[PDB]
């Protein structure tokens, strides 16, 4: 059912995409271990997901959420990074694709800075790197993640030092950070038809000057 469309770098969908990418980088307090060391990316392709029946899934499942919710969906787009990225984008989110170990249970996991979900593009603290030369800072093989549209209802806000079910009366939970500055928020759905895969992006982490 998917098709993937390539959009042009002069398109304003592709410079706004690449834009959130680039602007959501941030350190990391493993000093770059799990993602690599870099500040900035090499955006190699950025592809529209289109597939009807995943995106009438996740259209149901907002119009539920939101009816629970004041008319409000509170929808968010967000990273995620995966081993399971091929997977996902012809089958959807399910409970295959949940990070099981999370500090916020079993559920699937997104986040505001790009960089966050590069650390679990290799896998879960970045496994053993890239299949060809095991090193999860590689700067020459080419990874990709997804920025998805994400239905977060009442999100549950969980303060932070940094399949299940939802908190009983929410739809998702909010892990804010509470220590480390400047790091941006991460949330989890424990329903995989709240979130659509919308972007594909093909990219290289980049090595500082
Ligand atoms: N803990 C996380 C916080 C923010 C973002 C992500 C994310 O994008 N992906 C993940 C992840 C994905 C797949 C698997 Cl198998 C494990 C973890 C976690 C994760
Ligand atoms: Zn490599």
């Amino acid at each position: 059912g998917t098709i993937l469309i390539d959009l042009s770098p002069d398109d304003k969908e592709f410079q706004s995409v690449e834009e959130e990418m680039q602007s959501t980088v941030r350190e990391h307090r493993d000093g770059g271990h799990a993602g690599g060391i870099f500040n900035r990316y090499n955006i190699l392709k950025i592809q529209k997901v289109c597939n009807k029946k995943l995106w009438e899934r996740y259209t149901h499942r907002r119009k539920e959420v939101s009816e629970e919710n004041h008319n409000h969906a509170n929808e968010r787009m967000l990273f995620h990074g995966s081993p399971f990225v091929n997977a996902i984008i012809h089958k959807g989110f399910d409970e295959r694709h949940a990070y099981i170990g999370g500090m916020f249970g079993a559920g699937i996991y997104f986040a505001e800075n790009s960089s966050k979900s590069n650390q679990y593009v290799y896998g879960i603290g970045g496994g053993t790197g890239c299949p060809v030369h095991k090193d999860r800072s590689c700067y020459i093989c080419h990874r990709q993640l997804l920025f998805c549209r994400v239905t977060l209802g009442k999100s549950f806000l969980q303060f932070s030092a940094m399949m299940a079910h939802s908190p009983p009366g929410h739809h998702s939970v909010t892990g804010r950070p509470s220590v480390n500055g400047l790091a941006l928020a991460e949330y989890v759905i424990y329903r995989g038809e709240q979130a659509y895969p919308e972007y594909l992006i093909t990219y290289q982490i980049m090595r500082p000057e």
